[PDB]
């Protein structure tokens, strides 16, 4: 219960202003007022607000020059005085006065030379959703947010510096990139790039990282504004010669493309989350440059990589179904004769010579586990456990069990070392999510990805969801069928003979599968009759319903936001197959420079054609 | 990888201008330092650059007359020099001239007389995907690319050839047709008509064929550039009398109906693929045009041979299910009592009064094989093997199965003389795809069409992209049960005795179908509870999405698009039975003239009414 003391303190505020008759003329314009309030005595000039508050502070703050003004014969020295602490700490008269666009008070408070350098790193002034509002702390950096104009041209007439960076080392030209008002700020761009003059050794200050090493143009990427993206490439695009409607200019392609390891463009676009991030893609230096690494050595380098899966997984199945696979030795069934099994898996059987061929027909695919093995021990060091959970869904949830599709398949062989009895348990584990995991594979052959991206947004976020309706549902009914069939025979009508197998048999009942139990032999109890009926029109409904919760979501797909999905989730392959295999074989995208006049920077060119 | 070519050439463009400085001053306009390269000393006047440029081809390019003309005391020449190869072979300063719409040196190369003869068929210059424009090679061609009036007006004053052919044959007339802003090259139609004045006695031009064989107002067609088409088509209608609202005008109709033979117009709107193309049916000549010819003698002489070839099916069926079918007489059935079967299929009795009347219900059908082989035997001379698949899919693929329906229908006769066991094997297939072809015939019977229309789109591209990934979501549960139940007798119990039926038995499981395999006499294995279980969340989900999958599509018809896909499916039978119908029960469409003023051209009126 946190943001209750925003404004318990915010009506303290108010409580302060209103006990205090020299607060109470800094409310409104009572200059006269104010004629009754300094002149006839001294009163201190520390009078303290709720969290520290002065005139001028109050003044500038309900929009008053005229109460100003006529506390600078009374205290000059109240400019130097900060709003005190736990929520604005460090906030002047200075920094409000741009919050108001103006009120020729900045020419003013600044004939007491205010300073600039004075940083309001407050609660409220952070990056942060319970603040609906992000500024910065230095002055310029407010007014780059409010689009005032001569107001940012006067204040670096008095001494701004404008390479002054936040409590995350972000500049002022971060803090025009974060507002949600994105052209009406575009503007002050290039107005806060025309006072770069002094080129400094290090950098013209577009180059400058934050505290997560980020350069402005790239956090614009990740943030996804996206118009202002585009007013940023312009400046760095090289064009060259234009042939009447086509023009062949040339991208510049530095940071965009995977360089070593410098937290690159494309992976920051896939590992973030904001879903209107991902709209980058369609910008026009990249959504073809990602189509060139997609279409030469892209999917017939990655579908070669799904080529020898499923051959793994092939030469998986045959390992798995020829099997050790006695016949019945140590006992005949003895209990209920229901134990209808024979074959008890022999212990160390092998040197037969059909039992040659499946053990190398095995030990590859354990290999071939501690293969996609070495992939992790790296991969789990990268990027955690737990919030690898939240590198998944967004882009390759499929990446995750065939991990355990490694666990499963290892312990396994752990089993057959062994030859405990439970061999099945992995086995049916590791043999179903082998095959289901081809499905990732889907995205590389064309058309048929989409799909699976849509089995993928509805299984995760819509039938489970589902699942937890529907398994309640069940519950009554299947525990009804329980114990109204507690009182019949289970000899014929057998379905409900116990708790544990109702559940199942209601649940496969559920989606119509089975016939619908039914002796017509015997008569069945009474409420049977209508309980079951009274299952069926629940079955006629929510899966029916079920049915069309797919189509409120697939209103909004399709016809108009699947198909980014599909290559954004292109990329998020794209970058990872070029992190996960080493080069050699994979030439870096676009043209190299250093030939030509460019140096180390690789490029890339596309044609057009205009009006 | 040969697009890469393309830019490391056009890099080394910039490298040669690089370090040429009489290049570097063909970049901007350094004509005073131009003054600083020719008059002091003798540069040589052929500076390839990359591909062999010089500087009046870099200075027009770069729009830049003022560095033109002052080569031209320099080297009068080098307007006689064209660009070299291997892309630009044979381009020259006159081309790019009106590339940048003007620059008034049109005159001023012209002040050195060049040459409108310079053909510029380098590589950039043909059609194809990887140009992103297309222009000829001529420059009179460029101009009309350009919408450039008086400068078509200023080199045919100047000795331009309007009847000049591109490498294809294509004239500047064609070039017109496939620009792909329409409308707004469209008013260079007519000018370029208006300098037809001599008549040659071939061609007055507008019936100019190519090496394809098109004359560029079927090229129009073939293309569909619909807008041009009628502001082609309104010259060539010939209107009679205004009668108020009304107007009886009276269309041309000389190569769009069927004729001997010539590449006749509307089986080129068949038998192109680009799909914009089909919208020309929806013009005015054209989709009445067909309508008479589907109204009259249309369905009902097509329905006709729909009315004949289902009873052709019906006594195919009678002479199916009649069969030799003896008892069993060579042995009892010894194996595993699972040879449920007892018939044979007698070697060679026929001499009973009723296998005499199967007899003549009998070749009469392989008979009408040999008819529909005689359909294909010029028809696989015609349009070849593999790309005969190019012809199917888009009108009539059920026209293939109709000849795998002649090849197994042949071979089970060839069979029958042979009498081997294997007989079943034809006749199943020989039987399901005869009755699956009558679905061809729905689209003559009205209304009926186009859900077999949507039968069509639907199963060759979702349903078969659908059968991929539904065919591997089986194999993990399939091979999984497969194990589950190798433990188990399959005595009771016995859906998955061995792999092959264990996929079939899941397969038809998966469609919920089969009854889902539970003995409840006695216990089932633990992990088959969940992993049937974990079958029937997926058996809810996909085949539950695929039944969104056809709406995704769904939304993409009817309301917008599969009525004309109809009535594009109705002329390609139109043209078709056209063909293959020999004359003397066909009328060729229209009314012929010749006797009414107007000569070998037949025609077709059609009356209206506008505001
Ligand atoms: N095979 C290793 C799994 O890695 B996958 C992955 C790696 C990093 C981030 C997200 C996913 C993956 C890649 C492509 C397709 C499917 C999954
Ligand atoms: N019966 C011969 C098959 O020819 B069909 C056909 C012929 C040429 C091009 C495309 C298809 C056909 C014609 C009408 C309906 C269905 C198929
Ligand atoms: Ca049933």
């Amino acid at each position: 219960s946190w943001a209750q003391s925003r404004d318990e303190q915010n009506l303290l505020q108010q409580k302060r202003i209103w006990e205090s008759p020299l607060l109470l003329a800094a409310k409104d314009n009572d200059v006269q007022a104010l004629n009754k309030l300094l002149k006839y005595e001294d009163c201190k000039v520390h009078q303290r607000g709720a969290m520290g508050e002065t005139a001028l502070h109050i003044a500038a703050l309900y929009d008053n020059l005229e109460a100003a003004m006529v506390l600078m014969e009374a205290a000059p020295e109240l400019v130097f005085e900060p709003m005190t602490s736990e929520l604005y700490e460090g906030q002047t008269a200075l920094h409000i006065a741009v919050v108001n666009q103006n009120m020729n008070l900045v020419r003013a408070l600044l004939a007491r030379r205010a300073s600039v350098s004075a940083r309001a790193t407050g609660t409220a002034f952070r990056r942060s959703p319970c603040n609906l509002i992000y500024f910065g702390e230095h002055p310029l950096s407010f007014a780059a947010c409010v689009n005032s104009e001569e107001i940012v041209r006067l204040l670096i007439e008095h001494g701004a510096d404008i390479r002054a960076q936040d409590s995350l080392g972000n500049t002022v030209l971060h803090i025009l990139i974060l507002q949600p008002n994105k052209t009406f700020a575009c503007q002050m761009y290039n107005l806060l790039l025309s006072y770069d003059r002094h080129g400094d050794h290090l950098q013209p200050l577009d180059l400058v990282p934050n505290h997560q090493g980020l350069t402005p143009f790239k956090l614009a990427g990740v943030e996804g504004n996206t118009v202002m993206f585009q007013h940023l490439m312009q400046k760095r695009k090289h064009t060259q010669w234009t042939y009447g409607p086509l023009t062949s200019t040339l991208y510049d392609l530095t940071e965009i493309d995977s360089s070593g390891d410098e937290q690159s463009l494309l992976e920051l676009i896939i590992t973030t989350k904001k879903r209107e991030a991902r709209q980058i893609l369609d910008q026009t230096p990249v959504k073809e440059l990602v189509s060139l690494k997609w279409k030469r050595y892209g999917r017939p380098y990655f579908c070669m990589l799904g080529a020898i899966y499923l051959l793994y997984i092939i030469c998986f199945t045959m390992c798995c179904i020829y099997r050790p696979l006695k016949p019945r030795t140590n006992n005949r069934t003895s209990p209920r004769d229901n134990t209808l099994l024979q074959q008890k898996l022999l212990q160390e059987a092998y040197m037969t010579p059909k039992d040659d061929i499946r053990l190398v027909g095995e030990l590859v695919t354990v290999i071939g586990a501690i293969i996609i093995l070495l992939v992790e021990v790296p991969d789990i060091f990268r990027m955690g456990v737990t919030r690898f959970f939240g590198q998944t869904i967004l882009g390759g949830p499929f990446h995750v069990l065939i991990i355990t599709y490694a666990f499963m398949v290892l312990v396994t062989m752990v089993m057959r070392l062994i030859s405990a009895s439970g061999e099945v348990v992995p086995m049916s584990f590791a043999l179903v999510l082998g095959w289901c995991n081809v499905m990732a594979f889907a995205r590389g052959f064309q058309m048929l990805g989409p799909f699976t991206i849509m089995i993928q947004k509805m299984i995760f976020g819509d039938l489970m969801r589902f699942c937890w309706l529907m398994a309640v549902v069940i519950l009554g009914f299947a525990s009804a069928f329980y114990i109204i069939f507690q009182t019949e025979d289970p000899e014929e009508l057998g379905h409900f003979y116990d708790y544990p197998m109702a559940l199942f048999s209601t649940f496969e009942l559920f989606l119509t599968i089975i016939d619908g139990p039914a002796n017509y032999n015997v008569d069945l109890p009474f409420m049977y009759s209508i309980t079951y009926a009274a299952f069926a029109i629940i079955a006629t409904l929510l899966m029916l319903n079920l049915l069309i919760a797919m189509m409120g979501d697939t209103h909004w797909r399709v016809a108009h936001e699947r198909d980014e999905l599909w290559r954004a989730q292109i990329v998020a392959t794209t970058v990872m197959l070029e992190r996960k295999l080493p080069r050699c074989l994979w030439p870096r995208s676009g043209i190299c420079g250093r030939e030509y006049g460019l140096g180390d920077r690789w490029f890339l060119r596309v044609e057009d054609r205009q009006d």
